[PDB]
């Protein structure tokens, strides 16, 4: 399917550290542009990929993905495989003006997403990412984690599509049946 998968991001970044629990900051750093590598011009298996991928990334890092995904001509968002709804030039001044001096003005996220709704699940997924660097996250890239559960759990990543889903009313729900 040409998709990132779990087993894609264990299999092309995290194999060749299966040996300690802690990482060097050069590790790291390696890990970080295997997954980005993985991500930049395709995109997420399913939303599985996308919660599981938190571990690894800080805001700053998710940042620095959905730049050069914009730049393979992409949503920003990583389970998205359309292409944002406006250009924009990274070395002009006018495109990065029209960002902030237009008041409420679609172009500030059409020129990172494909819509607003992508825009809000890209930034409701980001604020949730730890500021602690990948290196200092012990075991999180370990298989067999001693500690799985527990990373589970500080890497915990509510998708924002996850809350809408969950409030849908029952005449909601019956509708897709039918
Ligand atoms: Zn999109």
């Amino acid at each position: 399917s040409g998709m990132a998968t779990i087993e894609d991001i264990k299999e092309t970044a995290l194999i060749p550290f299966q040996k300690h629990r802690q990482l060097s900051m050069h590790e790291a750093e390696v890990i970080t542009l295997e997954i980005i590598g993985l991500l930049c011009d395709s995109e997420c298996k399913d939303e599985k990929t996308l919660k599981y991928l938190g571990r690894f990334l800080t805001p700053d890092m998710y940042q620095d993905l959905v730049d050069e995904r914009n730049l393979n001509k992409r949503c920003g968002y990583p389970l998205c495989g359309k292409s944002p709804e406006r250009i924009r030039d990274p070395f002009s001044m006018n495109d990065t003006t029209k960002k902030f001096l237009l008041e409420n003005n679609p172009y500030a996220y059409l020129s990172h997403y494909c819509s607003k709704f992508h825009f809000r699940c890209s930034q409701f997924y980001q604020v949730q990412l730890s500021d602690e660097a990948l290196f200092a996250r012990t075991g999180v890239h370990l298989f067999e984690d001693p500690e799985q559960d527990k990373h589970d759990i500080d890497f915990k990543v509510t998708l924002f599509e996850e809350l809408l889903r969950e409030k849908a009313s029952e005449e909601d729900i019956k509708s897709l049946i039918s």
